[PDB]
């Protein structure tokens, strides 16, 4: 479709997130705009391959892509996807932290839960962090979204020493991830990348706050194994008896 099919609502966050509205049905929708207007035709080419390999991801916990528009005149792309009401989950843990207010097991555990499942899903077809998972207005959980100054929390032991295809070093990124809803830190900080690969290097941390289980501390902890080969596997972490239908997706 062409972008006057579509009203802008407000901007989200600034390529451009915006809030629309789809004329024909009032569907509250969102798109990114990318401006392509300084690409080369090499860029533009694995642009259009990279948009085309997300329109085919349709999973109940992966932010759904609908449309790509073309506007020549603005030189811009815009990438139509489902509007998550709930935001990112960096904010809810910016918000914890605040309000010096630890998050519910319950919700935790349909992080876990769900994030899990996109990530089957992301292996099954073949950048886990806070700002790039989404909560929608059903208590549902979406990996949505698919380089220096930033902090990388999230790095694996592994994959500090050789960047190179591993899915038990999503197991670790997820690990860091519930670790930070938890405990609303990251479980090594450092100042400076050297410290910091110091610390993900010896493995230790502290154990998330008391109001968890020990279950699910324990859970957290086999994935922030040293050894990828002693984290669980997806199928390996669903089999928790932490982890209930209720946790799943619900329409
Ligand atoms: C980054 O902060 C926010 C993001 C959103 C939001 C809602 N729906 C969405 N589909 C998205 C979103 C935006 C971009 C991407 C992506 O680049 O793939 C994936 C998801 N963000 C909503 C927000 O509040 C309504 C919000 O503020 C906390
Ligand atoms: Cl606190
Ligand atoms: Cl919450
Ligand atoms: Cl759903």
């Amino acid at each position: 479709s062409r972008a006057e099919d579509y009203e802008v609502l407000y901007t989200i966050g600034t390529g451009r997130c915006q809030k629309i509205r789809r004329k024909s049905d009032g569907k509250i929708l969102v798109w990114k705009e990318l401006d392509y207007g300084s690409m080369t035709e090499a860029e533009k080419q694995m642009l259009v391959s990279e948009v085309n390999l997300l329109r085919e991801l349709k999973h109940p916990n992966i932010v759904r892509y609908y449309d790509r528009i073309i506007d020549r005149t603005n030189t811009t792309l815009y990438i139509v996807m489902e509007y998550c009401e709930g935001g990112d989950l960096a904010s809810v843990i910016t918000k914890g932290t605040k309000e010096r207010q630890y998050l519910d097991e319950e919700f935790v555990l349909r992080v876990m839960t769900q994030l899990t499942l996109a990530l089957k899903e992301c292996h099954r077809r073949s950048d886990l962090k806070p700002a790039n998972v989404f909560l929608d207005g059903k208590q549902n959980v979406k990996l949505g979204d698919f380089t220096f100054v930033g902090t990388p929390y999230y790095m694996s032991p592994e994959q500090m020493n050789r960047m190179s295809y591993n899915e038990k070093s999503d197991i670790w990124s997820l690990g860091c991830l519930l670790y930070e809803l938890c405990a609303l830190m990251p479980p090594f900080t450092a100042f400076s990348q050297k410290e910091l690969a110091g610390k993900i290097r010896e493995g230790k941390f502290r154990r998330i706050p008391y109001r968890y289980s020990d279950e699910l501390n324990e859970i957290i902890t086999r994935m922030l194994n040293l050894k990828d080969y002693h984290r669980p596997s997806v199928e390996e972490i669903l089999e928790n008896p932490l982890i209930l239908e209720h946790h799943h997706h619900h329409h």
